[PDB]
């Protein structure tokens, strides 16, 4: 739809019925159009206070704050400071217990460790009651052989990973990416200064924000505006329009094919799946009952590095928040839906095929 207004019709005949029928409050959209991002808003960031969803508003990433911790952890692979084949133990040596070897930084980045849960549990609050977490699970699976989606593995991954700079998650995260690549309306902890900015989310017709949690900033704590997101996936679309620098090998590393599951291939936080991509395919995939469930993971020996002809996404919630990513760096069309509502998954990546299939 070359038109702006034709990009306006496309978006918002699949986005308003899709508000309706799904009772989401508001939605940031921005749609990247041969590369330029083009913002579409509707509804309501505050539903009491009756605000407009506008690009200045702040939504919960949820899990696709982990496109930002795999790119954080490539950044550090280049930088020579860990290595995906490591065993876990060499970043945590108080991890003893007999399960945990065989398990490798891989093996958490892309929740391939044996079963570790979707979840941290809520009775763990620190470093102590973590440890001990860790040390008392047991494994269904061998290492390296099945992938099971989890907070618990790439949440410890984060954590980890960041250990050799000295800094703190939110503190390397913040510098090596967010910085670098001016996303500065991105936090782990919005600043009490921009407040005003930060949509609420809506649960059961309840307005909350996520919860303190561990590992909470590794695994689903990210939260931004539309305009911050459009450049992050404008950034990962096509990183050679970078420095040749540890955060450009980083994004790389993201959109690199370490496992072939099912139909899908598991990257540091990203997944991708060939392009062109049969939409039942990729919807039926999101659901549930598949991208929850442990599925048999085969290793690709010597990742394969990035194709430009995949489908490039990533579902995130929170209990208020619903958001989808999805790029295809091939045609340099990409999609961001923020939204104040999670909805299901399967209805994320439905309205964002049909808005892109139609480009």
């Amino acid at each position: 739809p070359m038109s702006e207004k034709q990009l306006a019709e496309v978006v918002e005949r699949t986005v308003t019925p899709l508000m309706k029928a799904q009772a989401i409050p508001g939605m940031a959209v921005a749609v990247i159009y041969e590369g330029q991002p083009h913002y579409f808003t509707f509804g309501k960031a505050d539903v009491a206070a009756n605000k407009p969803v506008t690009p200045q508003t702040l939504f919960e990433l949820g899990s696709i704050s982990k496109t930002f911790t795999g790119v954080l952890g490539g950044d550090a692979i280049a930088r020579g400071e860990i290595s995906l084949g490591d065993p876990v133990t060499k970043y945590w040596p108080e991890l003893t217990g007999k399960q945990w070897q065989g398990i490798r930084m891989l093996d958490l980045a892309t929740y391939t460790a044996g079963g570790l849960p979707l979840q941290v549990p809520d009775e763990v609050k620190d470093n102590a009651s973590l440890l001990r977490f860790y040390q008392n699970w047991q494994p269904q699976w061998k290492p390296g052989t099945t992938r099971l989606y989890a907070n618990a593995s790439i949440g410890l991954f984060g954590a980890l990973a960041v250990k050799p700079s000295g800094m703190s998650y939110e503190q390397a995260i913040t510098t090596r990416v967010f910085k670098p690549l001016k996303l500065d309306h991105t936090w782990i902890n919005v600043p009490k200064a921009e407040e005003a900015h930060y949509a609420w989310g809506y649960r059961d017709g309840k307005a909350v924000h996520v919860s303190p949690g561990m590992l909470d900033a590794e695994a689903y704590g990210v939260k931004t505006n539309v305009q911050d997101m459009a450049s992050w996936v404008m950034v990962n679309m096509k990183p050679d329009s970078l420095q040749d620098n540890s955060l450009r090998k980083g994004l790389t590393l993201a959109q690199s094919r370490y496992w072939r599951v099912g139909a899908m291939y598991q990257g540091l936080g990203w997944e991708m799946l060939n392009w062109p991509v049969d939409a039942k395919t990729v919807v039926e995939g999101s659901d549930n009952k598949v991208a929850l469930a442990p599925l048999p993971a085969r290793e690709v020996n010597p990742p394969a590095p990035p194709v430009n002809a995949s489908w490039v996404h990533k579902t995130g919630s929170t209990g208020g928040f619903g958001s989808y990513v999805a790029f295809i760096p091939e045609k340099q069309l990409g999609i961001v839906m923020l939204a104040n509502k999670s909805y299901p998954n399967p209805a994320r990546v439905e309205a964002a095929y049909r808005i892109l299939s139609a480009l």
